[PDB]
């Protein structure tokens, strides 16, 4: 119970179905947390008083279609990224493996983007990252949100002090 | 930029810090995210407007000296979690490692748990449910905000049909 119910859903659809179920249930103020800008945009048309912009850490995508490599990689670099108090967080989405790295300031984030590269050849995969370019991303995205009519917008982040700049 | 900027950490100074810094750019609506109560107590105490309470998945937490083994506990956790679709946080905090599960129902969480388990037993370490499933406990630290002056209260689930049950 609280003033303001969070719905976190990777699934659009799932999305949907708690929202009904709060709006049912007499929640008055119901936001939809998502990393998927469609699931922001859809849960704006359909109901969600508060939309949660996720753009904290930097995220690395290992992919290949041999899940014994993307695991082989993922796993040292989970190992390195703990042992420098980094928070992780982990999603298989077909042949992508998706790690998000928190809690570590910018020159380690880049130490495990340069060891990622490396785990990546090693083992015959493709990595990708993100990078400066999805700050200016996510303005447009969240003034694109506010053209459509969202009175609410929220953005998290894990380091406020390299996001100002 | 929003209208509300929210400081994810597990940290509490770093947490200061970053609310410091957005209170002197101007920021008019801070929230305050975190799956630790003090943290959200000292938010609570910093000036927070807005505390965020983690209520989603389930946590389990491995604790043992031999990190070589915490790991591959962890490991093989993963591999299933991945299996069901489920997203898996973890984080190492002196002894223990913490290991989050959201996006998979009910019954999952209880197989990757009894699975935990099994593995603790494999690797000689300790795992227990550090999180999630204790709506009560919940209820109450949730109380404990509102009696310490928090005014708004947000908490966060992946899994309402079963979260429900706090409304
Ligand atoms: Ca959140």
């Amino acid at each position: 119970m609280g003033d303001i119910l969070i719905v976190n859903a990777k699934d659009v659809d799932e999305m949907l179905k708690q929202v009904e179920i709060l709006r049912r249930l007499g929640a008055k103020q119901i936001a939809v947390e998502s990393s998927d800008w469609r699931i922001l945009q859809e849960a704006l048309k359909k109901g969600g008083d508060i939309l949660i912009v996720n753009g904290g850490g930097m995220t690395i995508t290992f992919r290949g279609d041999d899940l014994e490599a993307l695991l082989k990689a993922a796993i040292e670099m989970i190992k390195q990224a703990l042992k420098f108090g980094a928070t992780i967080t982990l999603s298989l989405d077909g042949n992508d493996l998706n790690i998000n790295i928190t809690g570590v300031p910018e020159q380690v984030r880049k130490e495990l983007a340069k060891e990622a590269e490396r785990l990546a050849k090693e083992f015959g995969i493709t990595v990708t990252r993100t990078g400066g370019g999805d700050v200016d991303e996510m303005l447009k995205q969240v003034e694109i949100l506010r053209r459509l009519g969202a009175k609410q917008i929220a953005v998290e982040s894990d380091d406020w002090r390299i996001l100002q700049e």
